[PDB]
């Protein structure tokens, strides 16, 4: 699914070119680059000892961080709004990044935990991490 | 969330009448309509003898059916189709009917049991379904 008014917002994209973007040129704009996150891996995948069990994508949280930023940033609010409550709130996903165990938390969200402990003395290892609320 | 251009396609409505409807007057009709099924269950409500237990609404089989005809009717081909494809195919709701006892299915389209069989000579009982594919 696409978010019509976006080429890029939704499973993949129905861009023509790596350079086009939709009506909502700035929302658009975050997910193109969002997309083009270096580091993702697809449904199913297997990847730094993980595997994702997810129907879509899920990416390093570097990505899922700029994401936010960019979209809190965006001068089409309405539907940038509507695409930030979506991903970050409503469809329950996670990225992965390279962290110290985790040992625990402090729900700095209920639902969800922002403030993990981890164990600094071992070398750090990917894990998934819950991402804050839009 | 409510859906940018519709005042009543998502959870409950941002109408500030009980006759509004948003810019996509078709596919919010078919939406406002929906909100008005005669039977429901609020998320974590018990009816009928079962209980709700998504954090959306869920409601009686004929009220999603109805739906789904209205949506595949709907004018606003590019907004019913968003609708469309993220309520029958990507949240995985399901909707309640007075039914024989199901017994068994036939995959009448994968993912989803569309032809399941029921014992005849049982009274008909509430039980859970799976929706169409849009
Ligand atoms: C009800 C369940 C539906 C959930 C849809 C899942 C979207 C996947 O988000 C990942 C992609 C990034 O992954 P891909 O698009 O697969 O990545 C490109 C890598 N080839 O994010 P985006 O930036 O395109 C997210 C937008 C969600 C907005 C909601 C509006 C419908
Ligand atoms: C990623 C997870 C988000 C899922 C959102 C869940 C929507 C609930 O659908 C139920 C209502 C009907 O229940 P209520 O609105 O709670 O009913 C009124 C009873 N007071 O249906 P609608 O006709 O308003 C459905 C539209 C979904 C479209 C997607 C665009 C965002
Ligand atoms: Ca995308
Ligand atoms: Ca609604």
């Amino acid at each position: 699914i696409i978010y019509p008014g976006t080429l890029w917002c939704g499973h993949g994209n129905k861009s023509s070119g790596p350079n086009e973007l939709g009506r909502f040129k700035h929302t658009d704009a975050c997910c193109r680059t969002h997309d083009m996150c270096p580091d993702v891996m697809s449904a199913g995948e297997s990847k730094h000892g993980l595997t994702n069990t997810a129907s879509h994508t899920r990416l390093s949280c570097d990505c899922d961080d700029k994401f936010y930023d960019c979209l809190k940033n965006s001068a089409d609010t309405i539907s940038s709004y509507f695409v930030g409550k979506m991903y970050f709130n409503l469809i329950d996903t996670k990225c992965y990044k390279l962290e110290h165990p985790v040992t625990g938390c402090g729900e700095r969200t209920e639902g969800r935990c922002l403030h993990y402990t981890v164990d600094k003395s071992k070398p750090k290892v990917y894990q998934w991490f819950d991402l804050r609320k839009y």
